[PDB]
């Protein structure tokens, strides 16, 4: 209902022009939503709300829960098994955790693998117009986040902590990114479905 038409909304609006010119995620200004489907899975939103309490309890009752974007190319595991730390992006720039953008075009960047990958497995092309991608919009329990401009290889979250917030600088990051460093602290919340659109 204006559900969906909130999240399509939300994946529309945050679209970015990208520094690298369209080069991992494609070459677009829109896209054409296929499909939001709710992601219903009753063991991964307990895990979830279990730590989103327990992380309340640490920042002065206060969750600091947030909408955020995730592209992979594992959406499938994530939907069935949740995030997975084990399963962390070691060559980030916030060190191993489990990335989130408020940018949907960013996020968009990582739906093929880093970079976008070698793009769609049908015609290896990151700015494929065809192939159907999914994106994650999900719950980010950021807690206490600890606010970083430069890059910092992180295991875990900083002491006191629940996340790293990466704020935008000149040498330096374009657009902001959110890393949990414990899987549970996200829910994949709802399936987009998805293809970019020639501008
Ligand atoms: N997707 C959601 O926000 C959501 C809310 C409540 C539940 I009980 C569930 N669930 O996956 O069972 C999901
Ligand atoms: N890389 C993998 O085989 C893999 C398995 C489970 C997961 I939850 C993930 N993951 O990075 O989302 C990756
Ligand atoms: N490991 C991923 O799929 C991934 C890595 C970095 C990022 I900034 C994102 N992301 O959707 O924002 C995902
Ligand atoms: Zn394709």
């Amino acid at each position: 209902d204006k559900e969906f038409q909130s999240v399509e909304e939300e994946m529309q609006s945050t679209v970015r022009e990208h520094r690298d010119g369209g080069h991992a995620g494609g070459i677009f200004n829109r896209y054409n939503i296929l499909k939001i489907q709710k992601v219903c899975n009753k063991k991964l939103w307990e895990r979830y709300t279990h730590r989103r309490k327990e992380v309340s309890e640490e920042n002065h009752n206060h969750a600091n829960e947030r909408m955020l974007f995730h592209g992979s190319p594992f959406v499938n595991a994530i939907i069935h098994k949740g995030f997975d730390e084990r399963h962390a992006y070691i060559g980030g720039m916030f060190g191993a955790g489990i990335y989130f953008a408020e940018n949907s075009s960013k996020s968009n960047q990582y739906v093929y693998g880093i970079g976008g990958g070698t793009g769609c497995p049908v015609h290896k092309d990151r700015s494929c117009y065809i192939c159907h991608r999914q994106l994650l919009f999900c719950r980010v329990t950021l807690g206490k986040s600890f606010l970083q401009f430069s890059a910092m290889k992180m295991a875990h979250s900083p002491p006191g902590h629940h996340s790293v917030t990466g704020r935008p600088s000149v040498n330096g990051l374009a657009l902001a990114e959110y890393v949990i460093y414990r899987g549970e602290q996200a829910y994949p919340e709802y399936l987009i479905t998805y293809q970019i659109m020639r501008p």
